[PDB]
């Protein structure tokens, strides 16, 4: 396990292309991280709120000291972040 | 006064420096522009629901075909855009 700041991608990044080469989608579960192999199973807890999701790890960054992890719209919804816009997180490979 | 595509940033790029040198942040009622100038003052109305905000542009782009401005996280959410990702905007120069 690993804790650190989690953020979440803009919509002006869809489309785009990410490190493993998918086009970044608001709407799939994906996230940032800067060494877990594509692919990679990750379950996200919000230190905040205690709310979980699973992502899969598709893109690199993040591109901040402190930051761990950057998540997909659709898994920052599951996490309870919109507005807060960040949040601490623990993360876990699955 | 211009009207066009809007996208916005998230989060994951918090803390990184726009091209008025200010990093940018979430929270902040900014947006990225082509042409106006940095400390610029303008209204964007999301033509879909009516909302509308005030920002001022800090930064450089979009630099993708179809969009005329991306705003902050903050902004976003004040013109109910968060889901939906794009809208359709007007921009008024104050």
């Amino acid at each position: 396990m690993d804790t650190g700041e989690a953020s979440y991608y803009g919509s002006r990044h869809a489309g785009l292309r990410t490190a493993s080469g998918e086009r970044y989608n608001p709407n799939a579960m994906t996230a940032a991280h800067r060494t877990l192999p594509f692919g990679a199973r990750v379950r996200v807890t919000n230190l905040d709120n205690r709310r979980s999701v699973v992502v899969r790890i598709n893109d690199r960054g993040p591109f901040r000291r402190g930051r761990i992890i950057d998540v997909s719209r659709k898994a920052a919804e599951g996490l309870g972040m919109i507005r807060s816009g960040v949040a601490p997180v623990r993360i876990e490979s699955l």
